[PDB]
């Protein structure tokens, strides 16, 4: 059908009465296949890094070259500056990526793939056009399936610049079907010896009703890094009617102190996440303008080449089932790549490869660990950071401070983090 159909065809009723008896499984939501989309959640992984160039950087800053590298303020104050306003510029350019993908190349947003746990996804940009940036990895894990998570690592050996998250969520729908979405988890990016905590915002998927759904996103998110400086990031869907969307304003403040108090910000930058943005300091400049600079994907081996818990070989025949529209044959193809995987598992089980844990282990940070558990070394990036930005430690939505609602409901503090050991290791994967 055209998408000008969907609303009001049986289909789209029928789902949208099965939502009002919602059990909050995501998973269970029987989606009409026009509605689905082909692609795994452990894709979604490589929307952190689709603008390499600025991914990269940071770690040409210096102390002998800052004023050459802050393209908006020749005369920033520092190199520690020069660089939280780079890795401020790098982490608005994903948001398009991570929160607008499915409307360009699907026509809306879709439902995902729920993946299997111990699902592979994984590549390479090589960088070919620019031999100073070298390879930049993706890896990225189904760590768990029951609740999904998916944790990542994405690393520049060359440049020293290395990236590792992970992330879950959790969603309910309103009285209009709008459709509240809390994100848990975090990202640290390490630029050489200096780090940054970022926390991913809360959302809302609108336009569910209508049959041609879309994100915005709402709240906060940080960016605190370890030299004291923090960025505050808030969106808002203001001007939705006059067509105006994916705004935000982020403040840079010397410290998360200051950040107690607006006026006190270093720089202000407002605009559009998915258009364009001005900075001003303490008159203004373009900060970022994501129509001039297209994505970037990233190198995917060919299918024919792929280990079977890659991603798209393991869910190739579902995707060609849903780009055909089949309700049959996606209802066959997903009970065959359950028999598949469990298959599977046996096999890496057999030959002694651990495909549970396979590159994250998950540590825990609570006062009160299991006897032999993995908990976190004494001068954890992670502890320090959250430190520094009175972050709470535990499994609260991403960006909950210390004392919050969330942070005072027995709630666990497990954290994924990523084993370089392991994938030097790896005993079946390559790119
Ligand atoms: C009723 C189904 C509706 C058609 C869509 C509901 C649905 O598919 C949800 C689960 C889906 C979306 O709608 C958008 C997805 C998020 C998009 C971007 C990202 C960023 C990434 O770093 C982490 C995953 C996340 C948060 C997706 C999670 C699943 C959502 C909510």
């Amino acid at each position: 059908m055209d998408p000008s159909q969907y609303a009001s065809s049986s289909s789209w009723t029928s789902f949208l009465k099965s939502i009002a008896s919602f059990n909050g499984d995501l998973s269970s939501l029987s989606a009409p296949p026009f509605i689905l989309s082909p692609i795994s959640l452990t894709e979604f992984s490589q929307y952190w890094a689709e603008h390499p160039e600025l991914f990269l950087e940071p770690s040409f800053i210096n102390d002998d070259n800052y004023k050459e590298h802050c393209l908006i303020d020749p005369e920033v104050e520092s190199p520690e500056l020069a660089r939280m306003l780079a890795v401020t510029k790098w982490f608005i350019s994903t948001l398009k990526s991570q929160y607008c993908s499915r409307n360009e190349s699907l026509g809306s947003e879709k439902k995902p793939l729920n993946p299997f746990l111990g699902e592979l996804f994984v590549g390479k940009w090589e960088n070919k056009e620019h031999p100073e940036f070298g390879e930049t990895v993706l890896l990225s894990e189904q760590v768990s399936h029951h609740p999904p998570v998916t944790a990542f690592s994405i690393f520049n050996d060359k440049n020293k610049v290395k990236l590792q998250g992970y992330n879950q969520i959790k969603a309910s729908f309103t009285k209009s079907l709008m459709l509240t979405v809390k994100q848990f988890g975090h990202t640290m990016l390490d630029i050489k010896d200096e780090s940054y905590l970022v926390t991913p915002p809360p959302l809302h998927i609108e336009g569910i009703l209508v049959a041609s759904p879309f994100v915005e996103l709402e709240g906060k998110s940080y960016i605190q890094s370890s030299t004291g400086l923090l960025c505050v990031i808030e969106f808002s869907g203001r001007g939705y009617f006059s067509g105006k969307k994916n705004s935000f304003k982020a403040r840079i403040y010397k410290d998360s102190k200051d950040s107690k108090d607006k006026e006190k910000a270093l720089y202000t930058i407002s605009g559009q996440w998915s258009g364009s943005s001005k900075i001003i300091k303490a008159e203004s400049r373009l900060f970022y303008d994501a129509a001039r600079i297209p994505a970037e994907h990233l190198n995917v081996k060919p299918l024919e080449e792929q280990h079977p818990l890659e991603s798209r070989k393991a869910w190739y025949d579902v995707a060609g089932a849903i780009k055909l529209g089949d309700f049959n044959l996606i209802a066959k193809t997903k009970t065959e790549l359950e028999e598949t995987q469990r298959e599977l598992r046996k096999e890496e089980e057999a030959k002694g490869i651990s495909w549970q844990r396979r590159w994250f282990k998950d540590f825990d940070y609570s006062v009160t660990p299991e006897e032999g558990a993995l908990v976190p070394e004494k001068d954890d990036t992670f502890l320090k950071l959250a430190s520094a930005l009175n972050l709470s430690t535990k499994n609260a939505p991403s960006g909950t401070l210390v004392g919050d609602k969330e942070d005072r409901k027995d709630l666990s503090s497990i954290h994924w983090r990523f084993q370089r050991e392991l994938w030097d290791e790896e005993k079946e994967i390559v790119l």
